[PDB]
């Protein structure tokens, strides 16, 4: 009503308010300045242009929330330095509450695909392979850390049987593709159709084929046992095919591993068509744009990526778009207006988190990529449609007899009412806030939490604020919770989510354990 | 599985009003408890001790005093016995029923004189003969088929030429030919057969009475002093009038709900001033079907509930609503659809007049009214009222406001058996019902008052609450609460397993209403 | 903008414009005055209230368009003296050939009903039936036409079987109820529940109880063969229960019926439970209020016809809502609230016709029920939400490859773009109307035929008023076409339906003969 007229030209709320779609979008204003905290989470892969403490530092402060350690790359011992860096990095803001932001490490894991090998001049080296030139492509295990511009070793040793003259080999998520002259003990002859720069240890994509591969490696199971030792927070899981995938990876985890989270990625035709089954087993979806646009024509991923992202809103469960979002900025400070595009429209697509791969594993601005995505999200959440967001969950979703999720369905709708700066919840596992985030409020989650780990895992779902609350326990119960809810202002206040005579609404639970959240309250913020 | 086939779900589920229609079921039983008030009026066949208690067991909420007939001292019994018929249930109070009383003034009216034959006689007025109206004292007794009196004096000096006159419910019509020192010489338009002191209506004349007569002072001053519950106060024509009701009401009527009946196109006109100072809205049918043409009367009807329906305001649908029931055991097929429609037009309360008053059927009349609205509650259309609702419903930083909203989306969400609230003035509950829940709104108040008052609003069944306040005030709360559901369970609202919303506070007093929680109902007599 | 704004205040166009249902309610005005000419057709029973031309002629001025002639009463012999007053009434205005109103005739069957005799009297003939007193009801022939307070024939003969000790026989739509106390030789012996005022020939309708009857009995078969020797245009079929029924009234009718519009009455439980089957196979459907009103509790009658009205309208196929509608107007001059109501109601639940039953057939007010019927359907039109009605219908129903269908939506879509005044539409069998007619135009369907069948029948749906063309055809077709399309502009600026400078919507086809409407143009009219 009389927060301002300032307050209504801010934060696209004029569009907020049209009536349909088309009128939304012709209320859009370059001029109304974003006001909420950038709720969608930035996932960056961490290699050697993001390796050292001072520049985990730098990414943390740019909008990093997840870390992503990609087991296709670097070795074990690499990867749990970079865990004890990252780590380093987070615990240095540890010192006051104020700028402590929980970041959660999430190991990628190779899965059933096939990668080349090890360039003679070593894993950080380059050659360029050259259009029209003949390449061959070996099995032969000798070449395995000495290929260069003419000979390519590959670790499926039965790709000759399996791939026809004519027929395709691709390198690098399409990069480079080779085309097949002739087969023979050597292995397969190939001539270069489009060249490019080769790495070490690229995937390689066979058009025309349905390669039966494990699933499950040995090096999988050594990756997965990794990534149990050293308290990681997510799987992120290659090449999932089918649900069964899915459960054997949480087998191999087994009950040490139970609270570690699943994300399926979907990078193929096969996990496309059995996108159902696997969702229903995952706890959540990565649009693995790279080898899924190799895998099915490119014209046709965006449809993939809606569809998706469409369905696990559907589910309320968290999905990723991943990939070439800000592909340029490997070699520029600035991306393309495609890159800013797509960016906008994966969080307008309803995305929980956006992914950097390339741009900060190995490229030439990783902050700035980072600080880009941030300020695009940023923009594009103010300007989601929630009217008719809100209204298709409602019509689209089952009706539910859980009360977590009924208390959630009224508190964000209560959060509209009122123009509410935050939604506070208590959370043991993160579940409660999750259900929060599924009616996409334009409040800010705040969620509370004793729990380390739930607090790294809670970025997961856009607009979910973590804080790790320290102190033990109250002697009375009601007690703890109540310190807990005004940690949960003063933090609103101090990290400016929050002010005095603000309306916050608060999500609590009747008794102690996981499960009971069943109470609404709405407040006003005072000073004491 | 049966419980999917029940109170029009499968219509309720429909993507379209149209698809809805499709699917109502005549074989799907209500099974919410009715929801739309019955307002009774009281008079011969209605007014014994017994018969009042049958008419309670009907379903009867609010008893009607027509001050239109009778004495003083008639009301006085009407009321008496109405509250023992009320307070003889009282010792159940898990089940116990208020009833609230509504004074419906004279007002405005005019009326013919008494026949010569006296009050039991009869004359034929015949189509083309000429009568005399006068307003000559020595006529007042003296009526015949020529000669009628009237007692509004001033009736010479305000009808011109070419006026009508109708008399009887508008089924005598008299044209003016002449004005005389006699009075004005008229010819029977349309004919009939008139008794005494008969109901007259001036249309297109504007009237010179002044809006509370000495009169209406009297009756309200009764009102005041036998502690009614409502006015319903005739012919409203402008805002200033309801502030004359307020008035004369005084300091010590302050509580008094004022429902304003809107009965001739004056009232229509300024139906938007009427309703902003007005607690209500009766579209009193029979005046306004004689001050306005017959076939626009169902627009004025739509109009009305609709935009009182907006403002979150109580609305009855009044006069002749099962009017064949005076002499008949069984309706029409125009009267059961007439009750059905005003429920789905969005009446919070409906009305018998004379089908309650002097009819053969009175207490058949209730049930006839009881159960055409069950069936219409679970007809309507709830996907379509609720976002429209929603939708128009003015931001609030209002904490009951915001929360009722949170409340009645929660109860949605899990087809809720009922919403409990503690209120003290009706307001929470109030608030609630604008929203028009499918849910039972179960109100817990202390006050007897509210308890009766709150009937006005669709979907609020009050419990009044009678022990004696608890030490610690949240344990009190507690209480109030434990009791709504137990008394639910007895009455058959709730059963084991529902799930209920509960609406509470944050400390006491009105205006503090600022919690929600969901629990289920317990086969146990504490509920969580 | 230049039609003058006060043309966007009448009409009920600010709550045509709303957003949404709640802001349209909201927006209905009583000043707003209705332009249109009413589209809702109205069905007269005829009996003795309106038996003569001088009254008919009066009824027909007052907005009469179907004549029902009811076969549970009277004779042959006295529906072909009905018959001939009516045509006699109709044609007296053929004078004037653009005043003519066509209207239709509808023979109503008895069907696989349950009546009472005749009473001590005849037919004219009253007795009260009084609450406590003792009832026989008898099987009896000697009964048959001396009926009186005291014994009542019924001629259902296995009735003794069917009904219990205890059970309630109901007579006249419920009017009266009778308990049975003893069954024995004379019949049952039953003391009255509920009394009332009892005539010659009314229904019996028996709760928890099966009855064995054909769905056409012999008198049926005779009645059906009067209709088509009369040529009759409709025919109500009562107590439809299944598709069967539907299918025998057609094999009765016959080649020589063919062209006979099949309205299957739903007056019970059955009927209600196999109504898709049954609209599949009708012409339309009638929501027979007065019997399904004692088959079925009487608090569950507006969902059934909320239901089948709403899905006639998604079926296309027309509807009539019946009984009870204005019957307080049997003995007085003006209707109650809740009479206005239902007709109001009926119309914007979507029926495509209103009828009267004893309010023209027996009462003291045959023309002024006629008027206020007329009256009320007309402010209830202009009070449709067409933008909600017509974006459901879009939604709902199928795709279609028809010529016809795709042309009327698109027709219908045209006529709200400029608020045209008409659609002029050819039609040799009324079809390329009533599809139209589906899309509930604010614009009049004008309907140009040379059927004089056609031009009665198109009164069933909503919207449609037929000009019977009498000329004989032209040399080139593509003429005769044209003078029919200026015959209906012609006709309709006369009879204040169009003025020079309204747009019309025209639709015609591509040949001659039935199934080949596909065009559509935009007109000014001239001069
Ligand atoms: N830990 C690392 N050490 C060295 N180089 C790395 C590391 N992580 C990533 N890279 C480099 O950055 C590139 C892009 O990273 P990304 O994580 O997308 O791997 P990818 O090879 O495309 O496989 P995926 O299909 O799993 O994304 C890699 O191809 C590799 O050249
Ligand atoms: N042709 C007629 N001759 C004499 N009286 C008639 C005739 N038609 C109707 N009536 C009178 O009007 C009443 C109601 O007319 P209506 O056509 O509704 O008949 P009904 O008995 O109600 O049977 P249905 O169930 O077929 O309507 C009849 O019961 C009868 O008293
Ligand atoms: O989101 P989750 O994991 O269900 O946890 C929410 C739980 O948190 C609480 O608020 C507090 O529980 P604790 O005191 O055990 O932290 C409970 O009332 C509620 O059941
Ligand atoms: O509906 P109202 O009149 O505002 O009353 C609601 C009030 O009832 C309560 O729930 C209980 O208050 P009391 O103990 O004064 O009855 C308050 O917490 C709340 O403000
Ligand atoms: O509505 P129906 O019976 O299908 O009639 C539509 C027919 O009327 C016409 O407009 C004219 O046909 P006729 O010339 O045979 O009268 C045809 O073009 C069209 O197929
Ligand atoms: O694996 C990925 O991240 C991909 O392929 O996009
Ligand atoms: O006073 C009334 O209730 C009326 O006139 O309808
Ligand atoms: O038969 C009828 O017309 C009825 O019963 O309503
Ligand atoms: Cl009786
Ligand atoms: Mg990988
Ligand atoms: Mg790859
Ligand atoms: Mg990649
Ligand atoms: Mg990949
Ligand atoms: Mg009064
Ligand atoms: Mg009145
Ligand atoms: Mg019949
Ligand atoms: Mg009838
Ligand atoms: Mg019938």
């Amino acid at each position: 009503q009389e927060l301002g007229t300032a307050f209504f030209q801010q934060q696209q709320l004029p569009a907020a308010m049209a009536d349909t779609f088309l009128e939304h979008l012709c209320l859009l204003d370059i001029d109304s300045q974003p006001v909420a905290a950038r709720s969608t989470s930035i996932i960056a892969t961490i290699g050697p242009a993001s390796r050292s403490v001072d520049r985990l530092k730098e990414m943390i402060k740019a909008g990093m929330n997840i870390a992503r350690l990609n087991f296709s790359h670097g070795s074990h011992e690499y990867h749990a330095e970079s865990i004890a860096n990252i780590r380093e990095a987070t615990e240095s803001f540890a010192t006051s509450p104020l700028s402590y932001r929980p970041v959660a490490i999430a190991l990628d894991t190779k899965g059933p695909e096939i990668r080349t090998g090890v360039l003679q001049g070593g894993p950080e080296s380059e050659v360029e392979i050259v259009k029209g030139s003949q390449v061959l492509v070996t099995v032969d295990p000798k070449f395995q850390t000495r290929g260069d511009a003419k000979t390519v070793w590959v670790d499926y040793h039965n790709i000759t049987r399996v791939v026809a003259v004519g027929g395709r080999i691709y390198i690098d998520d399409g990069l480079i593709s080779l085309v097949v002259q002739k087969i023979g003990p050597e292995g397969l002859v190939t001539e270069v159709e489009h060249g490019g720069i080769l790495g070490s240890r690229k995937g390689v994509n066979l058009p025309n084929t349905e390669v039966d591969l494990p699933g499950l490696s040995e090096q999988d199971l050594l990756d997965l046992r990794f990534g149990v030792q050293h308290n990681v927070d997510i799987i992120f899981a290659s090449f999932v095919r089918k649900a069964s995938d899915v459960l054997a990876v949480r087998d191999a985890l087994g009950p040490e591993g139970q609270n570690i989270k699943i994300i399926s990625k979907i990078e193929n035709h096969e996990g496309v068509k059995k996108f159902d089954e696997i969702l229903e087993v995952s706890d959540g979806i990565m649009v693995a744009r790279g080898d899924l646009g190799i895998e099915i024509p490119a014209e046709k991923v965006f449809l993939a990526q809606k569809m998706m992202i469409g369905r696990c809103n559907l589910a309320g469960k968290p999905v990723v778009c991943a990939t070439q979002m800000l592909e340029s900025m490997i070699t520029k400070a600035r991306p393309t207006r495609a890159e800013t595009s797509d960016v906008a429209n994966a969080v307008l697509d309803g995305a929980d988190c956006i992914m950097l791969s390339g741009e900060t594993a190995k490229g030439s601005f990783p902050v700035e990529a980072v600080m880009m995505q941030h300020a695009i999200a940023r923009e594009a959440e103010a300007a989601v449609y929630h009217r008719q967001l809100f209204e298709e969950l409602r019509r689209a979703a089952p009706l539910s007899r859980d009360p977590t999720e009924v208390t959630a369905i009224g508190a964000v709708e209560a959060s509209f009412k009122c123009c509410a700066a935050a939604i506070i919840v208590l959370t043991k596992t993160g579940r409660s806030a999750q259900l929060l985030s599924q009616y996409r409020p334009r409040a800010a989650v705040i969620a509370v939490t004793r729990s380390a780990q739930a607090a790294r895992q809670v970025h997961l779902s856009r607009g979910v604020f973590p804080l790790l609350y320290r102190e033990p326990p109250e002697a009375i119960w009601a007690d703890d919770v109540d310190r807990r809810v005004q940690f949960g202002i003063e933090s609103g206040k101090l990290r400016g989510f929050l002010r005095v005579g603000d309306l916050v609404i608060v999500v609590t639970g009747w008794r102690p354990g996981s499960g009971y959240t069943n109470i609404m309250r709405v407040l006003s913020v005072s000073h004491h």
